[PDB]
C-alpha cells in the first residue's frame, strides 16, 4: 500500500499546538530560521516526538493538584510524570514568548477558573513536575489554553509564538527536548500552518503539521519512507495542481517560493505523488 | 485496497461530542433505545451528517455577535448560517439534558467570560440563528463548552446526556435533524465511547464514534461498503482478540453482551478495533 496523507482540505483541519482551526499557510519571519516546537512533531513513519499526543483532546492542556503555592503536574489521565520522560507531560503547552491564560475545571465540582501563567520565573519548572499556582486554590484540575497575552517579563516584550517556553530550572538545564527543525536547502523554505489565537492582539500561531496529519501518520505506521516525499497541493473541485511540495522524514513540509505559499488558498488537499531524492529540485510555487 | 479503521488505541482518542479524552466503552441505560446525536455522525463511506465537523477544533463550539440581549450565530469561521443548512451551525453543542457553561474569548481583546446556557426557553433557537445572551455584553465571540450542570428547567431534573437540545422554536418545528440510530436486533446493542465531563457530578458523555474515526472515514471515502463490517477488538501488546463487534454503514458499532455483569463496559480501553471482513447484516456475533 502506497504512502498517503489525509484526503481532507486544510481549512477543515486543526493546529497541532492549540485546539484552533487552520486559517492560512505561511512562512517564518526572516529573523527565524529554525524552530524547536515540542507539540505537532511526528515523523513520516509515525513516531511521535517531543510532547506531541495522538489526539487534539490532549493538545495544550495541563492536569495537576494545587496546594495553593504550586501545581504538581501529572499526565492528563492522572498517571504520574517523571523528569526522564520529557520536558513536560504529554500535551503540555509549548507556546513560548507569551503569558498563558488557562481555563481550569474540575471533575465533580462546579465552576471554572482562569489560571494566569508567566513562563519566565524560577518557579516555572514543568520538566520537574511543578509550576507556580499563582492564586489557584487547593484541588485537582484539568486546564486548557484559552487565550494569550504579552509576556510579563521582560517588560515591554511582545508576543512571539516562534519560541518555546523555559521548561527547566534554567536555560542550561537538559530537559530532553525534541531536536530543532532546520530548512533543508535547495532554495526551499519551511511551511507552517497558521491559526488565529484569541487575546489582545492579532496573534497567529504556527505549527509544522495539522493535528489530523499526526493521527493519520501515527495510524499508518508507513513501512517504507524514502528520502523525501513529492507532494502536489491540489484543488479538489478542479483537480488543478496549485504547487509542488516536499515532505521530509522528520515531519515537516517545504516548497520553493516565488511568490510563495502565503498567497495560496486554504481549501486545497496535499496529495502524495512519489518518493524522490533529498535534493530533488522543486518548481517554484505556482509555476510552470 | 480494503476498508480500514484507525490503528490507534481507544485511550488515545477523543469524544466526538466534546473535546475530551475517551475513558471507557459503554452501553446505554435500559430505557434508552435509540439516540439522535447530531455530532459524531459519519457513515462508513465518509458522509458527515448532522452538525458533525471533520476536526475536533470545531466540536462543541459557538461563534456569534452579542447585542446584549441575543447572540446572532455564524459558522465558526464567521461565514453566515441559514436555517436551511441544519439544526445549528456546524460543531454547535448537541448535549441535551443539562445546562451548558461555555468559555467565551475574543479575537483582539483580553479576557474570558463564562456563558451560562439554559437550552429550554423560547429564546434558545439556534436553528434560526439566535440564542439568549444571558448577560454576555456586546461583541463578537468564540466559545467552547467547558463544563455542564443539571438543567435549570424543569426544576430538579437529572443530567441526561443521551438527549439532544431543543434546536427549534418548539419541539414540533422541523430543524433538519440527522435521523435517529436504532439497535438493529439479533441480540445486539449499540456501543458508545464515553468521556468524563467536568461539572458538579460524575458525568459521562457518550458518542457513537471517536472524532479520530470521523476524520479517518471522511478521508478514506471507502468505495466499497458491505452490509456490516465484522471487527475484532484487539490488544495491541499480545495480539489477543478481546471480542467481536459489527460496524454498520450508518456509522455505529454493536455487540452482543454476555450478560449484565459482563459486557463491553468491562473491556480495557487500550485496545484497537480492527476490520476483519464484510459480513451479512444478520451475522450472529459471539457474545462479549
Ligand atoms: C486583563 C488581564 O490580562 C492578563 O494580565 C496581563 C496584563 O494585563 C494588564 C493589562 O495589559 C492592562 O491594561 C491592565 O488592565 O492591567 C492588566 C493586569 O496587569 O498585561 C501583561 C503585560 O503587561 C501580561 O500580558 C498579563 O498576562 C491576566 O493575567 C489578568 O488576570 C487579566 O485577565
Ligand atoms: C455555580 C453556578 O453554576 C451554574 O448555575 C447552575 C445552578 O447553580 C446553583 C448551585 O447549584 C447552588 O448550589 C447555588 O450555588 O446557586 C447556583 C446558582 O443558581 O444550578 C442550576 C440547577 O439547580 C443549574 O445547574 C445552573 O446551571 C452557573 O450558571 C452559575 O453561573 C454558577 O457558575
Ligand atoms: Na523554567
Ligand atoms: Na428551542
Amino acid at each position: 500500500r502506497p504512502f498517503t496523507l489525509p484526503n481532507l482540505p486544510l481549512s477543515s483541519l486543526s493546529n497541532s499546538r492549540a485546539p484552533l482551526p487552520i486559517s492560512s499557510i505561511g512562512i517564518s519571519p526572516d529573523n527565524v530560521q529554525s524552530v524547536q516546537f515540542q507539540n505537532g512533531r511526528c515523523t513520516l513513519d509515525g513516531r511521535l516526538v517531543g510532547t506531541t499526543p495522538v489526539s487534539l483532546s490532549h493538545v495544550a492542556k495541563i492536569r495537576g493538584t494545587s496546594n495553593g503555592t504550586v501545581i504538581n503536574l501529572t499526565e492528563l489521565d492522572g498517571t504520574p510524570f517523571h523528569p526522564f520522560e520529557g520536558p513536560a507531560p504529554i500535551g503540555f503547552p509549548d507556546l513560548g514568548g507569551c503569558d498563558w491564560h488557562i481555563n481550569m475545571t474540575q471533575f465533580g465540582h462546579s465552576s471554572q477558573t482562569q489560571y494566569d501563567v508567566d513562563t519566565t520565573p524560577d518557579t516555572f519548572v514543568p520538566h520537574l513536575g511543578s509550576i507556580q499556582a499563582n492564586g489557584i486554590g487547593s484541588g485537582n484540575y484539568v486546564g486548557v489554553l484559552s487565550w494569550i497575552s504579552p509576556p510579563s517579563h521582560p517588560s515591554g516584550s511582545q508576543v512571539d509564538l516562534w519560541k518555546i517556553p523555559n521548561y527547566g530550572s534554567s536555560i542550561t538545564e537538559a530537559t530532553h527536548l525534541a531536536p530543532s527543525v532546520y530548512p533543508p536547502g535547495f532554495g526551499e523554505v519551511l511551511v507552517f500552518f497558521m491559526s488565529k489565537m484569541p487575546g489582545p492582539g492579532a496573534y497567529n500561531l504556527p505549527c509544522l503539521l495539522p493535528q489530523e496529519y499526526i493521527s493519520h501518520l501515527a495510524s499508518e505506521q508507513a513501512p517504507t519512507v524514502g528520502e523525501a516525499a513529492l507532494l502536489h497541493y491540489v484543488d479538489p473541485d478542479t483537480g488543478r495542481n496549485l504547487g509542488e511540495f516536499k515532505a521530509y522524514p522528520d515531519g515537516f513540509l517545504t516548497c520553493v517560493p516565488n511568490g510563495g505559499p502565503q498567497q495560496l488558498p486554504i481549501n486545497g488537499v496535499f496529495v502524495f505523488v512519489s518518493w524522490v531524492s533529498r535534493f530533488y529540485q522543486l518548481k517554484p510555487v505556482g509555476t510552470a
